[PDB]
């Protein structure tokens, strides 16, 4: 069925979402290791804002703290803890 | 708490999840008008895979309809109905 404008409305707004985060983009200085998995579902913002010329980014963050397999190719491989940014809160902010 | 690594990796890998999508992205054709809203959330396949050459595709597809307001620059807007593409199930597929 047809999903109504107003839920279209507000399930789209900028707000925090679950969102798959490649880790080399977290740590774009890595250059030793690859991971397994090779992405992490993190909470970040999304979605759009009332203005077309806003961006919907973090007012409020917080580390969290995932076992990721580590593996230095042809050498072994290590279950290590890792932190990721989360986003708590957004906001449309200038773009 | 830590998020156990079977835990994370179960989570990531590969299956349709919730994506908030720009319209005039899935319909570039639509360049005289602008939408409210201007995203909208759709289940597209999202995550990773266990091998680096592989990529997560949709392997089933389904159309949804939802009503959206269009809008054409200080003159006039109408609450139409417009369809999007979503994804059903995914798979790892080589590039």
């Amino acid at each position: 069925e047809v999903v109504k404008f107003m839920d279209v409305y507000q399930r789209s707004y900028c707000h925090p979402i679950e969102t798959l985060v490649d880790i080399f983009q977290e740590y774009p200085d890595e250059i030793e290791y690859i991971f397994k998995p090779s992405c992490v579902p993190l909470m970040r913002c999304g979605g759009c804002c009332n203005d077309e010329g806003l961006e919907c980014v973090p007012t409020e963050e917080s580390n969290i703290t995932m076992q990721i397999m580590r593996i230095k190719p042809h050498q072994g491989q290590h279950i290590g803890e890792m932190s990721f940014l989360q986003h708590n809160k957004c906001e449309c902010r200038p773009k």
